[PDB]
């Protein structure tokens, strides 16, 4: 086993995610068997009780647990599989020791938070790194721990310490720290003061650094390293520099210019870990899949203009996980991305009698769009706009991706427009009405990966055709709310077939509209599986429907 | 070259000096040609500007540098001679680097105290420790570096940053630090807070321990040792224990049982440093050396009693190396040291009209000595009662030192109680009066390592006997004021005879008394040039002759 | 982890064995928490369906798993408690990968005993090396894996494969190889090349050896190591000699003579291993345990004499465990020890009919000893000489302990000859008599540690004295056969009282007779717990009655 | 007898006990005190040898059970003095009142149906809860000061107001106990 810590930061809001989740990508082309861990200090168990106004999306794992963004980023980064215990929280091991306490398990000792809550931080990475998370049961060669918060605060404070003893219940050399840090500039000068005043706190709090990884605004000046590799005791060779480049699929690649494969390779003695071809080949290989889709980033061009049409597009973070799926299925067709943000509110016709200016942008935005995303909303108060443009892409044509709510107001929409039921409804908004036209049923909640049957007739569907054919469909669900089963023989018969269902045959899990050129509903969350080299095949048939060659896309996958 | 820096401490009182002294006597047992140097923080430029009174005596070096007392426990315990630069103060760099300023030499740039101040450091330990030290020219193999103040405060803040960088201008394996520290004990518990509270400033300021020297009131549990190596990161052999036992010569005994050499050994690789046989048994050699005068002192019984005869005697560091002397001399003769402090001023008769208890009290020490020394005191206010104790010794056949102004009041006590000049007078004090019988001039002052001729009659002379009959003694001198050259063919007729004399003629630096046990005036210091194995002659005359067995010291001498 | 694996042999009778509980022993001095494998080529699952006729006693570990005897060598010499897992087998190994062929595990693959069977030894060992051993869940630092068979064999054959690859699926310098071998001596010469040919055999298999551990009859001469060294790779000091010594309690220390701690801690690098005090300073102090007890062993003179009576002494492997269990008591006692090998049969009169020299040395070997041992035997067709023995160690005063069937015989022995049923009956013989006064009832197995609680007025018994007086004792049981309950009130009436029972209370588990110097049955076998600084308890009372002074062993325990 | 944890020095609390009956010296058993005495007087002046702190010795169901579990109780609780208790030195430190509130730890009481034995032997009852079934206090007739208290006197006691049932041990080893007794009733 061998464990890098990813750590530090003079403030909170550095960027340290992305250092991480490219860290571990440089040491999956060695061919490592790769895993990661977050560390969030908040009090929260899990991230299922706070809702995505407060610091992003609410992420889902094979697991059903409700988890923080940043194990997301290493998912897709990584290729990897994670589970709920690779979350580490203050809720979580303060919840877990004070319950082992009402158990007994300490003898009726003192549970002090030194020794015995910092054995179980220690006790809980060690299980944690040996679970499984490829594509065979084999155990991680290395693990990337991301240390959330700042080294040098409150929240962090057993982390830090558990950390210590860490660096020797596993031995130096099976571990190494990398501090971000920050770099200000003022008046045209590189200030590296904030980042020696975290030197000094790291070394208080016992961690040795091996990496400043400076944040700064620009290229750092060789005087700025050579004073940093002066006042910590790195060489100026490993003072890496992670400033901003065309995207964030560049910076692994920035890492690997930065000597940081070859300086890993020795500070953690990784010729010693056992390796087959079979790993390394697959390892030099992914690096040139990766080499590939920069270069293709690079130089495509030819535009691609993909309407996100739901409530709160203001926090642009509410969505992480829609918006990096079309990034992948973009660079796999070869065109450049622009999304179009269409808060759907405003879409609906009272707001001409709010503010006109309103009015048009939404409706420019989405006629503009060369594809149309209803992203799998929370809540119902925009719901009226996001009918609105699934009437839209329906008889425009345009091409149609609805996730989860999406898949709902898309057959609201069809109940309303082609059934010819205009008082139909979401039984997930107009529930004390009592109404026979229930669209939607609660069936008290739904969780996690789960099998996704395709229904008998589906060989013409174009999204059977973008999951190869497969019979059966593994995709990560949220729903506490789906579609009234009563009225699948009504819109079988209209042409809104549907392709997937649960294994019990009654719960609906994929349509596609006949005559269209791409219009599908998912009631699982396609976002989630999504890989940086394995875009989600609903997302990839969305963005080429939009680019055109959806036929040439459908090849590239079959053959 | 390699370094052993000696430092640390939660109170500055902790008794860093002897784990200095004692490390580098272990070294020398390997044979390695070991130095030293002293960091004392305080402003001073030398010690020469602050009186006896203020943390002690006023040492003197072979350049006639007045200087720390710390480096005089280096020259007796490893046999060298050092230099005044071998005091590096805070007074000294930066009255180096200030004087340099407006000598130029930094081309009219900021002086930063941080890169340069710290340069000259880093360049002044490099300097000093090639500068030879033993009885030949070879420069030394390691130098123990003792940090004066603590680790952790504002007088020590250049030094610690300075050796921050001198921990890599010096590579690794060519440094170690040593970390005394403190470990109360409260209600019976060992509390290893104050340590833990060190050790996180030590990594804060930027060294890195290597041993965690406790000044314990006991010896440390193995649960508090296997705690500081818990939380500092030295594993638990090395967290040596340094509590007191029968006598400072034991020490180095005490470390060697906590494997201190084997770890030095290996932690500096010293198998790498060249070494002859000649260094090397001169080292095996000099260990048996200190197991057997160890020894000697753990067995001897037979007690001698010296009288200490001066001002001051309630500041007993006013004479360290006075008691130090006799400490050697003691060991040497094997009799059991008492030194008897007599508070001169006490002996004089006007005290019997303020107290009479200090009158017998001091007359009883007095008495009761075998032996009397008037140990170069300082200032004048106590010369009756040096007077009187001369008279004494003379009378009463008692054996006899005057060190300095010793020598001076026993010419003094000669004038007025034998030639017969009772207002004849210390012209020292009674300056103004300007009488006649003057037993002393003014000649503005004379310090350092000085060369002493025996004049030629000398041979019946026990302390010729004593310096081996050699020509010329070499010894090091503080003097103002000299014996009235003008009395000399006086004082040699009625049988006080000049042995030695100054290799011009015209100034007296020793006498002897005709037909007395021992009776000598050095007006030289003896004191400073004692070493643990190789006790001052007339100090080993002193106590020789107060044990008996003057005559087989004599031989020990001269075979 | 680390691994040393015990290896090789030109013969298998060669005595590996010692060697490895010997080489585990001498690195639990260092502190690490050692662990222990055995590799037995036979087919057999587990020893339970194999004779102690047919290569020795059928030994019980705390899961119940009847096992290989060498299993019960690490326990004794380690301290160490195993479980049925670290037996590996052919018969195992071979029933587990064939088993999970017909659950499908390999996919429907070919399941080749190259790549599949020897990756599930490989798994196997680095599963079990984790189990937990000592007093406390902490895995082990080392593991000693015992190589059954020789290294060129075709039982040996996937195993010395799996070795190799698990050589670097473990990698080197976490793994290393002793080569035990064969050094013939004919006509006076000492003969290397039965030896050489077991290294052309071991590197073609594919190992590489570090030790050759050679078994001569003599001390190696200084040119068969050398000559050894040049045709085995190994440097002249690694050719370590195993040769006889007074007993194989010193084979550890010669083994430390010739230097094989400083070369593992270097060849594995167990300096990088992390250790408390609490682990250094316990194994440094067993150290001391091991060199007190083996002097003791060196000057004890003062025979004890203990008869074991039982069928097939000649078969003294039968008793493998009972004999060690009494060598322990024995050095704790500090007298030397005989054991009297009484041939139960003879004892029966009707051995006077057949030949009466077997009649009297039975009874003259018996009559002569110090105490009496019933070694719980398997069949029935000796049960009258040990009920004779019982009748002898009650009314002549002799000390006794009966262990499983010796319990039982003193219940049957006690029902004829004080009871007064002189057809009263062992019902595990006599049973379709179908009569009355049954001294036992069957109740189909029941095997392992079990918990033994003591009666409540037990407080005067001197076995409750050597248990340390605590309430429940923890020891390993077998026995389809135990005392019928419906006697016991008779018995606790007569001073036959059963101090210890099973939880339940209807299960009767140690007796110790009223009024007599030392008579004891345990109807669990005391043997298997014994360890050789903790003699097992009823053992420690037999040799120490026997030898006298069993109130001072009583207080060597209890203080 | 200080309210002792676990059972593994029983034997030495009960001759203590003995003792502290049969030399009349002053005493005082907390919590597992007043078991232990119930214990010692069983075994010791009943006459029956074999009975047993069930709290110990449970599986071996014998009929002398000194004790019973009645799962946990806890806090501040209410102990009412039984009729009359007016002649106890121990009412007599309680100032006489008719209720006690003192805190208490017990799984373990002492077994109801042996009370009217020692009722009727001279240990007898002083106190018990307010259904009557479980005893809290005893006193022994005839003794210059020997009492049982069940609850925790030692927690209530604050710098200016010593426990009663702990003034009164130490008011009787000093002597003056009827002095003391006029202190607090004054
Ligand atoms: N490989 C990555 C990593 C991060 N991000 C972006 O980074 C964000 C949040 O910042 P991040 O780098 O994850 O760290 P912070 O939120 O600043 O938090 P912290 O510094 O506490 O880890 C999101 O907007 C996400 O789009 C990204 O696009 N690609
Ligand atoms: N740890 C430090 C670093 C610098 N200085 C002193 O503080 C002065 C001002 O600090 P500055 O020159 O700004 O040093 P930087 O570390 O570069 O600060 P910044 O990065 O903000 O420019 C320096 O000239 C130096 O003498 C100090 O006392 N302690
Ligand atoms: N080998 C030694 C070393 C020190 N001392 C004694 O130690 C004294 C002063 O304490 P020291 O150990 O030199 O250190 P501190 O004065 O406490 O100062 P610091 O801790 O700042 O180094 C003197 O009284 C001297 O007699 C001694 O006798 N022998
Ligand atoms: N660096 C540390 C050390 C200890 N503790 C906590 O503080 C409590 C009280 O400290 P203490 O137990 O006294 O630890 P020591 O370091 O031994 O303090 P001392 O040496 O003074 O006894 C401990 O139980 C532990 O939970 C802490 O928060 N931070
Ligand atoms: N520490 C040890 C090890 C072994 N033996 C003795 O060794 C025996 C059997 O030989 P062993 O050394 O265990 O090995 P072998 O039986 O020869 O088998 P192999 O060589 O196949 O391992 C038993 O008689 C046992 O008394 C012993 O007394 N003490
Ligand atoms: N691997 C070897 C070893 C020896 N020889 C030759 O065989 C001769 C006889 O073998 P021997 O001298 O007995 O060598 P040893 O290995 O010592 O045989 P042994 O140990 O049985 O004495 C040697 O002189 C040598 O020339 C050989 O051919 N191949
Ligand atoms: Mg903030
Ligand atoms: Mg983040
Ligand atoms: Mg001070
Ligand atoms: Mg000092
Ligand atoms: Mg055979
Ligand atoms: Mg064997």
């Amino acid at each position: 086993m061998k464990y890098v810590v990813v750590s530090g930061g003079v403030i909170s809001g550095i960027g340290k995610g992305v250092l991480a989740s490219s860290t571990g990508m440089l040491l999956k082309t060695l061919g490592l068997k790769v895993t990661s861990i977050k560390i969030d200090p908040y009090m929260n168990i899990d991230a299922g009780t706070m809702s995505p106004l407060e610091h992003g999306e609410c992420f889902v794992l094979d697991d059903g647990g409700e988890t923080d963004l940043d194990l997301g980023n290493y998912e897709r980064y990584l290729g990897i599989t994670l589970s709920r215990d690779h979350n580490i929280t203050t809720g979580k091991i303060y919840s877990h020791v004070i319950s082992r306490e009402r158990r007994g398990d300490y003898l009726g000792k003192t549970v002090q938070i030194v020794p015995h809550l910092t054995n179980a931080i220690q006790d809980w990475i060690q299980r944690v790194s040996k679970i499984p998370v490829d594509d065979t049961g084999l155990e991680p060669d290395v693990c990337i721990i991301e240390l959330g918060g700042t080294v040098g605060d409150i929240e962090s404070a057993p982390f830090v310490e558990a950390l210590r003893q860490f660096q020797f219940e596993v031995g130096r050399e099976n571990f190494a720290l990398i501090h971000v840090s920050l770099v200000p500039v003022i008046h045209g000068e590189q200030k590296t003061k904030p980042t020696q005043a975290a030197i000094k706190d790291l070394r208080s709090l016992g961690l040795i650094p091996d990496m400043i990884a400076c944040r700064c605004s620009e290229e750092l000046n060789r005087s700025t390293i050579d004073k940093i590799a002066m006042f910590c005791h790195v060489g100026p060779e490993q003072v890496v520099n992670v400033h901003d480049v065309n995207s964030t699929y560049h910076v692994p690649l920035l890492l690997l210019k930065q000597h940081m494969i070859d300086y890993l390779h020795s500070r953690l003695k990784l010729g010693e870990v056992p390796l087959t071809l079979e790993d390394k080949e697959r390892g030099s290989q992914l690096l040139t899949n990766w080499e590939n889709m920069t270069k293709n980033l690079d130089d495509s061009d030819d535009v691609v203009k993909i309407a996100l049409v739901g409530k709160y597009t203001n926090l642009k973070d509410s969505y992480l996980s829609v918006t990096k799926s079309l990034e992948h299925a973009s660079m796999k067709c070869r065109r450049q991305l622009e999304i179009l943000w269409v808060e759907a509110s405003n879409l609906e016709p009272e707001t001409q009698e709010v503010d006109k200016n309103k009015f048009h942008d939404s409706w420019n935005k989405l006629s503009s769009a060369d594809g149309i995303l209803v992203p799998g909303g929370f809540g119902t108060r925009g719901i009226e706009g996001m009918i609105l443009a699934a009437k839209w892409a329906r008889e425009s044509g345009v091409p149609f991706l609805g996730v989860c709510l999406g898949l709902q107001v898309a057959a609201i929409e069809f109940a309303r427009n082609v059934i010819g039921r205009p008082n139909s409804s979401s039984t997930e908004f107009l529930d004390e009405t009592l109404l026979a036209p229930e669209d939607q049923v609660v069936i008290t909640m739904r969780l996690g990966l789960r099998p996704t049957i395709f229904q008998p007739n589906s060989e013409w569907s174009n999204i059977r055709k973008l999951y190869g054919e497969v019979n059966e469909v593994h995709e990560r669900h949220r729903h506490r709310y789906e579609i009234n089963p009563k009225i699948v023989n009504d819109m079988e018969s209209r042409g809104f077939i549907f392709v997937g269902k649960d294994e019990t045959g009654q719960r609906c899990e994929i349509f596609e509209l006949k005559g269209h050129p791409y219009y599908v509903g998912t009631q699982y969350h396609p976002e989630y599986t999504s890989k940086v080299l394995e875009p989600s095949r609903p997302f990839w048939g969305l963005v080429a429907a939009a680019s055109g060659t959806l036929g040439e896309v459908i090849k590239d996958i079959n053959l």
